[PDB]
């Protein structure tokens, strides 16, 4: 009854058949090696060579580039027009990067005039706060994806295989079994990442990071990206100051503190976490965390019996063409592709059909196939505007790919 | 020494006695089939028939239900009176489903003041901001718990045992250990979840869902609940404009856009999950995950010797009463059960104590009871109104449940 | 070709040499204990004893100390002055713990002035809020960092091992290897936890809790230190009311419900956890989770044959001493030890070099030694005042120790 399935990633074996088991907790940030030759195969006069070889982890995080973080200065400055309407004048303000501007038009009832202006109800007083002193404090990313491996080597004999293991997967070669399991995330999908200098100098973990009201004072409130300045809101007030025969005054009641300065008040609150090595290229960041604290599960089995049974075996031959794709690259809502999946050799088959440009993959769905045509429908999350996306199964990948739309990343107002 | 317990649950085995072991990683959304037939007990003549079936994760969800998240327009309208209070006059906008005033009340000196109203701080002007266009556009939860479990059957010969084994548990049957491990959460307590269309087509996770302080603009700014509209806040300033011989105007200094139109606006910041047929039912969610890449490890060890020892095995009985219940359902403060445990056929004992209603249980308490009478206190968390709560051990519950109180999910204001 | 390491915590082992394997999931709040007379060593005349004891897992958290969070009373009153200026004269609301001032000065052009004042453009209208009724409401500390462990006893004949496994490790004794996987965390870094009564009634884990920008209504708007009161911003818009002959009123639009009393009338929204046997002392919190349902897998190997390898076995000598340090103790950014390590006995030797005091360790940064001098950076997060922060590996530490800097943890404005 069982269909075939390549989705189970291990062995069936018989503990008394395995020749050596290792069992053992690794640091995230340590190499193993392990070299022996074996003393069987109850042969004597000719030994086995096993090299087993398991690199560090690497941490592979697909991004979204927010900019550079900005610090500055607030300041208001006050224009007063004896006669017509605001838009009629240009006001020094409006040569800042960041400035919002409050009008108070056909308004000065005797109140509000200087000696010079005999008019009531007419003229404008413009109020203008604006940013200066602007300089750059850090690069800040917000996460879209997070993927953990450690590249694997087996020799046994004469026989080489390496690969890269996902964490809490197996790699299964002819008579050996590796798993790993344990590894944890510290670093989460959607925190926003910031980088005070070089990325080789660690980066600063913030939950609080301004996406859907960035106002003047909140952290990421101003951002200097490609596209231009991205300009906090200000939620203040503002009211116009009046005396006798004296020209109008801007005040404003509210926030002056950047969020900068604000941050670096208590910056101790914060987490950091460092990189090792650091790679970052366009909207990919990977690393190798240092912290020598975090540890994963290690399982080796070698096992040389005609009962050491690859779980995932099968005679199934599997056909893939890109249909349709839906949905945004960069984006930690993702696309979805929807792929034509041909099975062949079998009456079913239980599988994985992924989504994957020229770099890597990004999402993976787990489907039953039915002998001939079937429509399988994967989300991915990353990738770039360049990227073609394919629907693949194991390194078999379809002719043609896709590309997603651009993410929606913009503010209001 | 060792008293007895059933907290544990494993085997002690001697792996030269074990017939057969699976080791393998297997993704949340795969099930997995595994039936041989076999070749021992050393007997040749007759073969043992074994079956192994995993069913896909089930996710479970205990939910607050926050009603319909609305989209609005911003509005604001101005209403003279002559003489008088404000309280005098009713106005427009108190037909609308959220609205919010602010009263200049006898402060006409002149300089507010129509060519008709010839009186000084009597009357009252009143200001009031409203909101119409009110449109539905999705469903949001807070989670309150998290559940992972796969059904697992096992035959070995004519017997068989099927249960569902919650992530990090081990089902142990006469000679069949079951293990998994490394199910991690993607979605946390106190997450919120927002459907903008059917649970089938996904949902979006938001870290940033306004609880305490709601204000217009903000991510779930105004909710449409069974308990009738709940209506933001307004934190910006109110302005009376004044000219000669005309009526007063209302200016407002605020925030102008919804938190709907504010989030759509960079949608593809927020993270996505995605549901194999969700089924909802009041406060529970439960589905499977269809994302492929997330796995979890599965250990299966068949070993039919006399040394196969399960380790949970003990004499002890124990006999159950719900005593007192405080806290509420529904709540990830939760409620605390105290049951009445009594021992007999141990002197003491090791195990754990639930906290159970007719659909499933919600929490768990670990305990050293001793021979005779004792009191438990266990923490539940979820449930609802009609919850009657039990104290259980095993399958075994008191006869009478009692029902906690409503939680305090409400704003201030 | 492979070096020296001793970064691998496991064995290399031979099942068919197992004596005895336990394998199983324990409740974090449950022990275990299990004693058996081997009947090996096939000697049969002698038995061999054997206990295995597990502690009840301990959480460690270092924890910044905020203070008391306090409810108050939002209040607001009016001083005019006819002449001179505001700061010439004290006000009654100075007397208070917080309050926030507004002063409208040289601003009484007839249309706000009392009847006894005949000045226009002089005096001072001074607009002033403060909070009375303060109460402490609870205990807040955020969190540094979080460990996990279980202490560990062996008993092998004669021959005893006790040692404290952190989760996801491994201890390897003469012929007994234990490992534990898959504690996860429920806590996380940068949480902040809240005490509405004693430790031992349990805590509420807050997401939104102000740091960069506290406003009235915050959690944690007012927290009382031991270096005095914490006040919060008020961010509304004040307003002087005028009309004849009548002394000016001050008028706020703004927030005046406290942030304890908007989070109680909602306070089922939040996650609760509770502690047994909670200790705090100063910034160090040790607990246990009573929750029945957070389990870890357990693994117990016995196998006394010669093909039995400790996987860290190493002839390699370190000999340690501390540099300098950078940084901050009782922070999440954390300081850097730079330490100098002398290798003698091997060509290399990949280890893990610790940053300890007098109480524990604070973290750790695995390194690939060279025969003679080597310079390494370890990454602490944790600690207090008197820390004398030493290099060490295993548990040889270096004679002296360095003091960190103090954190920055201050509001601006
Ligand atoms: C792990 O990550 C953390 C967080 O990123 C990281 O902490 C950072 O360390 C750097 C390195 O020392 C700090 O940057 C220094 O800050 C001091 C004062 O704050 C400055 O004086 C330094 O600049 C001077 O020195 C330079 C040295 O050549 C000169 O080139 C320069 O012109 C200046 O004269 C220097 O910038 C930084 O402050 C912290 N970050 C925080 C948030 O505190 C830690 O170092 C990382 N650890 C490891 C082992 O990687
Ligand atoms: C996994 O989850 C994600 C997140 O939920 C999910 O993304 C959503 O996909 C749906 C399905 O296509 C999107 O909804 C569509 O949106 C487009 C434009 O945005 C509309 O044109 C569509 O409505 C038209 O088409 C319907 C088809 O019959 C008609 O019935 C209708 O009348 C309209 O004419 C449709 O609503 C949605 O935009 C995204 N969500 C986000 C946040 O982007 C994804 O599809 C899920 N993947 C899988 C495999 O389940
Ligand atoms: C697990 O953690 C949760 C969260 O901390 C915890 O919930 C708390 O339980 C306590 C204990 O009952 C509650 O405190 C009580 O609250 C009621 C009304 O809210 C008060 O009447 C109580 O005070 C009276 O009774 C005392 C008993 O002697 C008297 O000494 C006192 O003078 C008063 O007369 C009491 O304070 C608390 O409300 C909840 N917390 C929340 C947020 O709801 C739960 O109990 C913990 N469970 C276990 C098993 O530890």
């Amino acid at each position: 009854e069982p269909g075939w399935s390549d989705t189970a990633h291990g062995v069936g074996e018989v503990p008394l058949k395995t020749d050596l088991e290792l069992d053992f907790s690794l640091p995230s940030s340590s190499s193993y090696s392990y070299r022996r030759k074996l003393t069987n195969p109850a042969n004597k006069e000719e030994s086995i060579p096993f090299h087993f070889q398991m690199d560090k982890q690497v941490i592979h995080a697909e991004v979204q580039v927010l900019g550079h973080w900005m610090d500055a200065t607030f300041n208001i400055k006050t224009a007063f027009h004896c006669y017509g309407a605001c838009q009629k004048y240009s006001y020094p303000w409006q040569t800042a990067k960041c400035f919002f501007e409050k009008d108070y038009q056909y308004e000065n009832g005797w109140g509000c005039n200087p000696g010079d202006c005999p008019g009531v109800g007419t003229g404008c007083t413009a109020c203008g706060i604006y940013l200066d002193k602007l300089k750059s404090v850090g690069k800040a990313y917000k996460i879209i994806s997070l993927k953990y491996s450690r590249k694997v080597c087996i020799q046994l004999g004469t026989e080489q295989t390496c690969k890269h293991i996902d964490a809490n997967d197996c790699l299964v070669t002819p008579s050996v079994k590796v798993c790993m399991v344990g590894t944890v995330s510290k670093l989460q999908p959607a925190d926003t990442i910031l980088f005070l200098g070089p990325l080789e100098q660690g980066g600063i973990i913030l939950k609080q990071w301004c996406t859907t009201s960035c106002t003047f004072g909140d952290p990421g409130d101003i951002m200097s990206t490609t596209a231009g300045m991205r300009c906090p809101e200000h939620t203040g007030s503002f009211r116009k100051i009046c005396a006798f025969a004296t020209t109008p005054v801007c005040e404003y009641q509210g926030n002056t503190i950047s969020g900068y300065k604000r941050m670096m008040a208590t910056k101790d609150s914060f987490q950091s976490f460092n990189l090792t090595d650091p790679h970052l290229t366009t909207n990919k960041l990977e690393w190798i965390d240092p912290d020598g604290n975090t540890r994963d599960h290690v399982n080796l089995v070698l096992n040389r019996d005609v009962s050491f049974q690859d779980l995932s075996d099968n005679p199934c031959k599997v056909d893939l063409h890109t249909q349709s794709i839906e949905g945004a690259w960069g984006s930690g809502v993702g696309f979805t592709l929807t792929c034509t999946v041909s099975l062949t050799e079998c009456p079913s088959f239980m599988t994985s059909i992924k989504a994957c440009d020229m770099a890597m993959c990004y999402g993976s769905t787990v489907t039953n196939l039915a002998r001939g045509s079937n429509t399988v429908k994967v989300v991915g999350k990353g990738g770039h505007s360049g990227s073609a996306f394919k629907c693949c199964h194991d390194t078999d990948c379809s002719t043609e790919g896709l590309a997603a739309s651009a993410p929606h990343l913009e503010r209001v107002t």
